[PDB]
């Protein structure tokens, strides 16, 4: 079946809590594979250590940026980035677990989870999962955004690896 992983995420060096995340490798199993192995950081690599970065109240909360930290970096497990596998799945409301990218076919590891209905990403961005636990995590990374997406406190995964 699907992949259940997690991400221990800490604000300024004091725990938050565990997110939960479903992998629909059933619909996206190239998309799922690379976040897979970014958590559990089985490639060399990945997301352990890493931040969210751009987070925005009433929007999402963007990390995956192991390498420059800052929204220009990360990268794949296939290379420095890989297409758009399809946009079957849909930005339907809080929870949903989408790529980010710089365009067309511009996948690498930065990815982003939705606090809202993010519709108007549709057909933008490959969504590939969902928030199985820990919306209250992700409700307190979001608290810590702002209009700019510069966080107010350093928020950091910790620990991340696969449950399942
Ligand atoms: O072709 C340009 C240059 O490279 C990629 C795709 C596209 N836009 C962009 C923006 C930010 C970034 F960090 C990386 C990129
Ligand atoms: O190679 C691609 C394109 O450029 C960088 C690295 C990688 N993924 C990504 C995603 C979002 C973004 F804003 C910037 C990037």
């Amino acid at each position: 079946g699907n992949p259940l992983v997690y991400l221990d995420v800490d604000a300024n060096g004091k725990p938050l809590g565990r997110v939960v995340l479903e992998l629909k490798a059933d619909v996206v199993p190239k998309t799922a594979e690379n976040f897979r192995a970014l958590c559990t950081g089985e490639k060399g690599f990945g997301y352990k250590g890493s931040t969210f970065h751009r987070v925005i109240p009433s929007f999402m909360c963007q990390a995956g940026d192991f390498t420059n930290h800052n929204g220009t970096g990360g990268k794949s497990i296939y290379g420095s980035r890989f297409p758009d596998e399809n946009f079957t799945l849909k930005h339907v409301g809080p929870g949903v677990l989408s790529m980010a990218n710089a365009g067309p076919n511009t996948n690498g590891s930065q990815f982003f989870i939705c606090t809202i209905k993010t519709d108007w990403l549709d057909g933008k961005h490959v969504v590939f999962g969902h928030v199985i636990e820990g919306m209250d995590v992700v409700k307190k990374i979001e608290s810590f955004g702002s209009k700019s997406g510069r966080t107010s406190k350093k928020i950091v995964i910790t620990d991340c690896g696969q449950l399942s």
